[PDB]
């Protein structure tokens, strides 16, 4: 299965994962960036039974940025793919959505890229 | 708050969906579009506690495009929020992700925008 | 051909677009919205054959937002394609990159999306 | 400044740029991955006046994949931003948007991220 296990993007974020036997993804995620602090809940899916053609498998997770400690009014979805190997990756694009007035919503959302692999920064 | 129910996209996809108190989205998901058909799992996150200046709720959830009757062996997250009122919306931008060898990474990712309504269009 | 014109999006914002024999996209773009004031330069490239079966037409194009009145120190690209018939429509998705420093390059981009139609607001 | 001249992304393509004294950037791209063969005509903007603050200068550039030899009725926006310095980069992230019917619009937008630098990867 591979997904399951502690993971480190490019910021120095940490990405804390369990791979359930139903397809769910579940976790904590911690930001090296931004207005986040300690860690923070989040969940997700990952396709349970992927190709065999070398592809890699396709998973998403979402945090929404409150925790006990801080409310920043905002989530982030990551969408990607675990690619299993030599060294394994799990490589995302996400994007970032801030609670906004309807008018101020064309501004809402911001996006990005972050891969994750398990070497610790 | 006003969160939980049925949702209708511009495709005339189904979003069913539960907010618990937990900041948890579980419900089901069934696309008018694509490789799929019946419902498919998703879970996901929103702010419990947003804020009182009227902006929106911020959330995402994920569907990994499995379930008993087929594979896609793909996941889209959406990131968005909710604006309650009168005409109340559920406003997203989404990544869908297909498993792909290393090769084919680059074009491995669609990006879109999906509006929810409680009305259907 | 059927993209040269005047358009306007859903915010208000004004798109006067030349669209040249060469495939070249060139006019201003007014932006109803953020920090933005008058006319600015865009230039962009289209597909200058496109498919007869009904696609839409292939374009895309960029405003860097300086000019002679002020200067955001940002830049958007529109991608989308051209839908003539009925109601022609030019369907867009934008990403919008601000200046920053390599350590807030990770907020530096906003996603969005565009509906433009010949119909002034 | 140093915009000019030739860049590389992670892919092995080749962006071939002028940034003229007006904001435009004008030049080549040859993709190494994709419906893609030879080079192809691209232009955008550039902010000519960008942040002494040691920001970035934001840029945006457009290629149609149209040129002599085919046409993969699609376009591709790059937006992003030049940094300076000892490892020069431009990173950027892209749309690409295919012509497509209004029934398969939801999925003619891919999205991505390209790194050029100097020196081919
Ligand atoms: O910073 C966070 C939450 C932490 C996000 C961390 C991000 S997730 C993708 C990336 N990968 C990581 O590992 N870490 C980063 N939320 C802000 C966003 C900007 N905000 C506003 C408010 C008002 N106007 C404009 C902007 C306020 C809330
Ligand atoms: O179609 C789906 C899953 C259903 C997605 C439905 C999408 S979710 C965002 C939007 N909002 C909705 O309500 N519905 C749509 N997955 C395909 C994608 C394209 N695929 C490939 C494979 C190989 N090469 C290229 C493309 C194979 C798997
Ligand atoms: O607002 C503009 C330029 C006008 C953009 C108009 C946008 S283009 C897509 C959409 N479609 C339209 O028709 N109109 C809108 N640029 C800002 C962005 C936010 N900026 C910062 C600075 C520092 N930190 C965070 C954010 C400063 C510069
Ligand atoms: O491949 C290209 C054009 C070359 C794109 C190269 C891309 S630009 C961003 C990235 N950075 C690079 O340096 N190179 C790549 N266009 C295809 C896309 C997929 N196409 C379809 C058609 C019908 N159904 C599904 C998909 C047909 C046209």
């Amino acid at each position: 299965a591979g997904i399951t296990g502690t993971w480190y993007n490019q910021l120095g974020s940490t990405f804390i994962v369990t791979a359930g036997a139903d397809g769910a993804l579940t976790g904590t995620y911690e930001s090296a960036a931004g207005k986040a602090e300690s860690r923070y809940v989040l969940t997700g899916r990952y396709d349970s039974a992927p190709a065999t053609d070398g592809s890699g498998t396709a998973l998403g997770w979402t945090v929404a940025w409150k925790n006990n400690y801080r409310n920043a009014h905002s989530a982030t979805t990551w969408s990607g793919q675990y690619v299993g190997g030599a060294e394994a990756r799990i490589n995302t694009q996400w994007l970032l959505t801030i609670g906004a007035t309807e008018a101020n919503g064309w501004a809402s959302t911001y996006v990005g890229h972050d891969t994750f692999t398990k070497v610790k920064p």
